[PDB]
């Protein structure tokens, strides 16, 4: 049994829910929280652009050290950092950015990346601004995570259709 609330199940280990992601993680606090990151965490829009504003700029911060150890993160690749006041942690996942050219099938590499945590409250990858069909991303999602997964959708719109279009 967890603390995540209002969710419809897709699946034996997916759920998805019309929801806040930053509200759920400040109610749910999760282990893990996962970001739409870009490979150089730059949190500047989207999902990253809102999980970093809630953090404060703590999140950007430590990003950037980060990276100065580090360098790039690879496309399809992740790191775990804190997760603020947000979660314990925080999965950075890189996506395939459509509107950069970068190779939708690397979607299914970036969400091998949950099954690395037993439990995650997670944005739709590749979604929104990145640029791919998030009818197609919550498909590679249900076909490569085998751990429990807590989708959240910002939008009402987006929720119905994408359960509506479920198989
Ligand atoms: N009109 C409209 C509209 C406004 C925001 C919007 O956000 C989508 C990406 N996103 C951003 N910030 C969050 N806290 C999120 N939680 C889940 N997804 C999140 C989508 C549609």
């Amino acid at each position: 049994v967890n603390s995540f609330s209002g969710y419809l199940k897709l699946t034996d280990n997916v759920y998805i829910k019309n929801a806040d992601i930053v509200e759920e993680a400040k109610k749910v606090k999760p282990t893990v929280v996962v970001n739409a990151a870009n490979v150089y965490l730059k949190h500047g829009g989207g999902v990253a652009g809102a999980l970093n504003k809630a953090t404060n700029n703590a999140m950007q911060v430590e990003s950037d050290d980060y990276i100065a150890t580090n360098g790039p993160l690879k496309v399809g690749g992740s790191c775990v950092l804190s997760g603020h006041n947000l979660a314990k942690h925080c999965l950075h996942v890189v996506g395939p950015n459509v509107n950069k050219g970068e190779d939708i099938q690397l979607l299914k590499s970036a969400y091998e990346n949950f099954n690395q945590h037993e439990v995650l409250l997670a944005p739709l990858l590749s979604a929104g601004i990145f640029g791919a069909d998030p009818i197609h991303s919550l498909r590679v999602c249900v076909d490569t995570v085998r751990t429990n997964v807590y989708l959240a959708v910002f939008d009402k719109n987006l929720y119905d259709k994408l359960v509506s279009s479920f198989l």
